């Protein structure tokens, strides 16, 4: 009897996995996975295997996998609006469940996210009073912190629930959070760039992406398509990234999903992380200020490097090859906006940057990452407020980080608390 | 010629250390410090040596050390107001510099923090509109995020400064942040619990703690003393703790000091972390609701344990012995509030809890931690709004986390980005 419900599905799945991890441990907990060196310690845990994170795994060479699903694979397997790009909704189901959802599953997330999307008055209020020189990311992060008012987990914890049920309240507070995000994100949008206008209402019959674009104010049918791919691809990127790890870390301490996502956002906002979004465009934007020669393009990159700055959108802590998310984006451009002069500059940089980066002999991965290609796409559709780009990244990222958060709690992962050491201490060791 | 200035001192100190870490590495980077097992991975990096963090080191048995200075040591060596408890100001100098400051050094932080303490209008505004059911910690964290408007590092980065100078803008934005905190913290205080009143102005001639207590509204001379010790002891606790690690992690991505501290706060707010402050009092507060027998005290602890809850204020991820911060606090009570019935209950719990915790056979460290003893002290002085306690923790914590943040950047520590692994992947490995 009956119909769709992620939670019932999860209820069936938790005990299995719990079991599976206990036996594995019972036999392998003692197993050495790896060693820790000094350089690793001074180096940002680079190359250290430090966390269990289920939803996605990043391969240095091939790039990210949602189960074991690649981006090309997702593209073909995940349900679509009607109609070429994958619905982040179906992405979400996959991440949570390990399985490819049916259209019918997918429609259910959509409605669910539609039903839950509602903002409390104190939040609307704060957003409406924020100054316009407060960065969109700051605005977003303070809003999500402020939503903690409403945390179902915060409240259940205060009532004393058994630790076993944590995952259930997490899940609710995840689903409500994902639901609200686009509203928050769009409110910021409309306040800063469309002053006096309103975000409008959520239509239960649309997919999350589409409601998002309406709230943003965009009509173009291809924009919507852009949005669906963008929000799916930015999903998740394993557990070690600043944003995800931040969530995992904060969430480990039993801070509710709102506080943990917000902290994640503060991490996403750093230049070496998701703000690279934004930095890309600005650098591109200066480049053109200062149709160029590869040689003048090259002088320009050198001048950055010489100046003690990074080239934004290039390099990666884990990837060692061109990001497939980059390829993914390129391939969208080539289909849709192949004559765009911004696009063409990005295409030409691809010819030059890595070469310059090899020449310099510093970057371990001279190839571009997702950030190098995302803004170009946005600008094209008219969304040219580049200090806002990272917000979009932030909305997508909720998908992966929250899908995991639920599992961490389902699995009972304890407090994240490694040991630190000072230089003198290490010197002594 | 000339007078005091932390920054000139740091300018002299950075190059030395830079040098010292390069040679050490040159000879030891390859050295294996440790191994990683499966259990560690599933276990929250427990026992993994994962970070370099200079300011303080925690010993499992003896407890925390500021250089190599113990709490008792600090107590005797750090300058005092006039007059028994150490000035957090002098703590700060120690952490940053490695050296014990002179009174004269100490007076300089004080004035400096006094000069810089000023809140921008959009912040005051948001705090004044926040609802009273928004938790103080949430309020604090959203306020600090919102201050990023003002980040000197955010602005310098946007202008393109050479990476080498980062530490300098960090330092400014650290000193301004520490300066403002008590204002923010007190504004929250006054809005929630003292509605219609005002925090008043900062008097350059007082020490930070004392301005803080005036802003809070407290007159008692011993309260002030309490505040100075409280804010010094809560300083720092090595790099691995959720709050510090969060800052270190977010800061690694070149998010400004404001965003990184705020994220740290979201971590501090979880029940297994700094909110334990608060949880302690509430549990104590229910205990008494429900002068008891050790046996009834024991039934009560069992009922918690049986219920799938933790006993707040007991246990630790690293400490294996009674926290000296706990002893520190106890010893303050015994001097000042030895007949306080709350104090006496906490003293009696000390007799029972660990025993019950040993009996159960789960907790690796059955002894109490700082949180078990802090609120008791506050309540005594009239500060009995326990959902506010963690704010105080948060203000102190700024001291250690920011003192480090400056060094991370001075030392050029890269992006924190370890590798994650899923269960299937590990199973495969
Ligand atoms: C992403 C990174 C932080 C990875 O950092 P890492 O793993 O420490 O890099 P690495 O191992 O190649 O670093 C070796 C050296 O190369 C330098 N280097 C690496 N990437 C670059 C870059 N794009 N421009 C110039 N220098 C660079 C790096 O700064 C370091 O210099 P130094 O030894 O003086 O500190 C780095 O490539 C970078 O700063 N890239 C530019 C910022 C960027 O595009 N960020 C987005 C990352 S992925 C998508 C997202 O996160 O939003
Ligand atoms: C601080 C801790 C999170 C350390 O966590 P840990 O290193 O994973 O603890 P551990 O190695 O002893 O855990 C072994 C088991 O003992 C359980 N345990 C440990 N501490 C306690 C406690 N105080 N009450 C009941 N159960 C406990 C722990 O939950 C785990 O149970 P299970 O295996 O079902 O998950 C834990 O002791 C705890 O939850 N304490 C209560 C909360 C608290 O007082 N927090 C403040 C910590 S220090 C000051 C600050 O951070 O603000």
């Amino acid at each position: 009897a009956s119909s769709t419900n992620l939670k019932d599905v999860l209820a069936a799945l938790i005990p299995k996995e719990q079991a599976r991890i206990k036996t594995f441990r019972q036999q392998h907990g003692g197993t050495a996975l790896g060693q820790i060196t000094v350089d690793m310690s001074y180096g940002g845990m680079r190359g250290m295997k430090g966390l269990v994170y289920e939803t996605s795994v990043l391969d240095p060479d091939e790039g990210i996998r949602f189960r074991g699903f690649s981006i090309p694979e997702c593209q073909k397997l995940l349900p679509k609006g009607g109609g070429g790009e994958p619905l982040p909704e179906g992405l979400f189901w996959l991440l949570v469940t390990g399985q490819i959802p049916t259209g019918a599953q997918v429609s259910w997330l959509s409605k669910e996210w539609a039903k839950r999307a509602a903002l409390p008055s104190h939040v609307v209020t704060m957003l409406d009073n924020f100054p316009t020189n407060l960065h969109p990311m700051s605005q977003l992060s303070a809003a999500i912190t402020a939503l903690n008012s409403e945390s179902n987990f915060a409240r259940a914890y205060a009532e004393g629930i058994l630790r076993t049920k944590y995952w259930e309240m997490v899940y609710e507070s995840a689903m409500d959070l994902i639901a609200k995000l686009p509203c928050v994100a769009a409110k910021i949008y409309r306040n800063l760039y469309r002053a006096g206008s309103s975000i409008g209402a959520i239509d239960s019959k649309l997919d999350w992406s589409h409601n998002f674009t309406n709230m943003l104010g965009y009509t173009d049918a291809q924009f919507t398509e852009l949005m669906r791919l963008y929000l799916t691809i930015h999903s998740d990127h394993e557990g070690g990234n600043v944003s995800a790890h931040t969530s995992h870390l904060v969430g480990s301490a039993l801070s509710d999903p709102y506080l943990s996502f917000a902290a994640a956002m503060n991490g996403l906002a750093g230049p070496l992380h998701g703000l690279a979004n934004q930095e890309v465009l600005g650098w591109l934007a200066q480049l053109q200020k200062a149709a160029g020669a590869d040689a003048s393009l090259r002088d320009y990159i050198w001048n950055t490097l010489n100046s003690g700055r990074v080239v934004p959108g290039y390099g990666h802590a884990v990837l060692r090859k061109t990001d497939p998310r980059y390829t993914c984006q390129r391939e969208f451009a080539l289909k849709h906006l192949p004559g765009d002069p911004m696009f063409k500059l990005v295409a030409q940089l691809y010819k030059i940057v890595p070469n310059v980066l090899l020449e310099q002999g510093a970057a371990a991965n001279p190839w571009p990452n997702v950030d190098a290609h995302s803004g170009v796409l946005l600008q094209y559709y008219g969304m040219t407020e580049m200090n806002y780009y990272t917000v979009l990244f932030g909305v997508s990222r909720a998908l992966g980080v929250l899908a995991q958060l639920i599992w961490s709690r389902a699995l009972g992962f304890p407090l994240e608390r490694p040991k630190s050491m000072s230089t003198d201490g290490l010197i002594a060791l």
